[PDB]
């Protein structure tokens, strides 16, 4: 019955500041929010980029819920801790080149990419490891608590995480 909203999460690339970020969007066409120092949001963006003319990043507020539809907090009666494990990855240059409909099985068994002999990308690299490691993979990470904040950066590759690539 426990619930995590949205089902799918959307965050938007950014060239500011680290710190400098705005919070999703509430509703379908919405503008993006402004957020207070616990990091609420308040108004709607002012300005979409910093005064150096960086595009702030847009980030995506995640709510749990359970019992009967009520939202989960750290602030709750029967709560005593909620951690959060996000795992994020980019296979682009591991994956086949871009052929429009062409892998696409709604078409049937016949428009698979092998069927179609669509290529991979970065063709020159045969082997299963070699490919593995096409990808941009840095692990897990874990948050809790109130006010953390943990990057999905190179060096904080946990040593649980034994295949990482970048």
């Amino acid at each position: 019955a426990l619930s995590v909203h949205p089902s799918i999460g959307v965050a938007r690339l950014g060239n500011a500041n680290t710190d400098n970020f705005v919070l999703n969007p509430m509703e379908i066409g919405g503008l993006p929010y402004e957020h207070d120092v616990d990091l609420k949001p308040t108004t709607t963006v002012v300005n979409f980029k910093d005064e150096a003319g960086c595009i702030r990043r847009q980030g995506q507020v995640f709510k749990v819920f359970g019992a009967s539809n009520e939202e989960l907090t750290l602030d709750s009666p029967n709560v005593k801790n909620i951690e959060w494990t996000v795992h994020l990855a980019n296979k682009k240059a591991a994956w086949y080149e871009f052929r429009e409909l062409n892998g696409n099985l709604l078409y049937g068994r016949d428009n698979s990419y092998s069927a179609r002999g669509v290529p991979w990308r970065n063709a020159s690299k045969t082997a299963s490891s070699e490919r593995q490691s096409l990808i941009i993979d840095l692990g897990p990470r874990s948050v809790s608590g109130v006010m953390a904040t943990v990057e999905i950066s190179i060096n904080n590759i946990p040593e649980t995480y034994l295949h990482p690539s970048y």
